[PDB]
């Protein structure tokens, strides 16, 4: 039900080995962890939850672009990108978020399929 | 070799049933048909062409976003989007071109493998 | 020193009286308020901050997308769009749409 | 009436001396010279044309990225950026990557 893509813009190429953070925020408003993962050699990351896991909520997908381009050598602009959304509101959908990265932008879109 | 996947940012869904023509320049510098179709239901456009008759060149891929906004009942900005590029200049590679699209704005990358 | 501008690409048009929070971030993790305003006619929300306020540190540019989606009549996508970097003159640009964000920084 | 806006996502910066021209479709279908320039150390290219002269009709805005990532050694993805619109204010901003590009309308 949560998938994350990755791309990058610089190399033409899947964003291989990007560390992922996934959080839902709880009854007191913090952030608690829910999931984590890195993308594969396709730029794909699959297996982070499950139907029964995977809840109404508001979840934060953090993507870790920082370290993702200094393991390329390069020193980005951004300390991460996150994707803020509240799910399964009406009912349980699947989710991909799709991203693109160069070293000072990056863009996001949600693929919400039920 | 060539694949084509369109998503649209305003729905959070794939962009279904977008046409697509690609064109190759021939000798004379002159544009010519080189393939076409359109996105299924997951947004992806595979089949347009084969190993064989991919070869070196300078193409174009034209994604038909104004009849795609048009068919929702809506008015966008842009005549079409494309993408031109030199293909197979140092060998056989695979490409993917992927694009983003709203009514006034779209976004294209290329995932080029070896 | 620091700018925001917000651009909506289903109307082709600025984003406008869009709320932006700047916060930055204290020794101890948390966020400190560090400017907030509302975008203009031209999208653009200037007169942030000054040289002297603007130093070194990690900023958070967090933009409420939702309030702007739900003005219009829009059902959005996202809680808000946040943007999280180090200062080491900024634009952070962003372009919106309901199911989506772009972001990037012009540093002159 | 007619602005082009130049931004560059891996440097952070405005895209500057980019060559950028503009051709309006003729009743053959062929493509009429319009108006051209280079882009500023804003990355900006105003003064293209004039109310009078910018009338209604397609027009192509040809943006010459390959010889923009050439010139800072960098290998490029695409032969340019061509944006196909027709006019019914209008600013065509666009964002470069090597691999990718975006852009967007702003009409005012
Ligand atoms: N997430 C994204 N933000 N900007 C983009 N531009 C082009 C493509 C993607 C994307 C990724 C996978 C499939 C199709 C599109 C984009
Ligand atoms: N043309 C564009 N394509 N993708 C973008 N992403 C962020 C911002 C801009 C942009 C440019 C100028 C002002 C505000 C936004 C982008
Ligand atoms: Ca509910
Ligand atoms: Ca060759
Ligand atoms: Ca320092
Ligand atoms: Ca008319």
């Amino acid at each position: 039900p949560l998938m994350v893509k990755v791309l990058d813009a610089v190399r033409g190429s899947p964003a291989i080995n990007v560390a992922v953070h996934v959080f839902r925020k709880a009854a007191d408003d913090t952030w608690e962890p829910f999931a984590s993962g890195k993308t594969s050699e396709s730029g794909e990351l699959h297996g982070l939850t499950t139907e029964e896991e995977f809840v109404e909520g508001i979840y934060k997908v953090e993507i870790d672009t920082k370290s993702y381009w200094k393991a390329l050598g390069i020193s980005p602009f951004h300390e991460h990108a996150e994707v803020v959304f509240t799910a399964n509101d009406s009912g349980p959908r699947r989710y991909t978020i799709a991203a693109l990265l160069s070293p000072y932008s990056y863009s996001t879109t949600a693929v919400v399929t039920n």
